[PDB]
């Protein structure tokens, strides 16, 4: 049975990159998970973060006739007002990410917020992995962006 133990887990490890990759309309939706993504310390970018929002990168890239809205939010990373500069960080960190990969900062728009609703309780580890993630929203859009701070 140990094979069994060792190829649920191969199975999981091997289910997905761990980044949700959804459609709602005529739009995209992204869900991301910052535990994995960002160090757990600080709002640090990890690589597989950035691969992820390299993605992202050259799916707007593609697309300058959509603009790229993310918003983020953690509640078990410290109080609101930290959160929010944690969470700002993170948008800078993916601003960043998609300038870098050549995606013009016109059709890009971020906000680092705190705690609002979150997905589930805190009181458990999972709902704890469920709290720690972002959301990136893909829709036709010919707007510059608006600035968050």
């Amino acid at each position: 049975y140990y094979m069994d133990v060792q190829e649920a887990k191969l199975r999981d490890k091997m289910r997905g990159t761990g980044v949700s990759v959804t459609r709602s309309g005529d739009n995209i939706i992204l869900n991301m998970p910052n535990n994995v993504t960002f160090d757990s310390s600080s709002a640090t970018l990890k690589p597989a973060g950035a691969n992820t929002l390299t993605g992202v990168a050259m799916v707007l890239k593609e697309y300058p006739k959509t603009a790229v809205n993310v918003i983020g939010y953690t509640d078990s990373t410290g109080g609101h007002d930290l959160n929010m500069r944690l969470s700002q960080q993170r948008a800078d960190s993916v601003a960043s990410a998609l300038i870098t990969q050549g995606v013009d900062a016109s059709r890009i728009r971020t906000q680092g917020l705190g705690p609002a609703n979150p997905i589930a309780s805190n009181s458990t580890a999972e709902g704890k992995a469920q709290n720690r993630r972002v959301e990136i929203t893909l829709s036709p859009l010919l707007e510059h962006h608006h600035h968050h701070h």
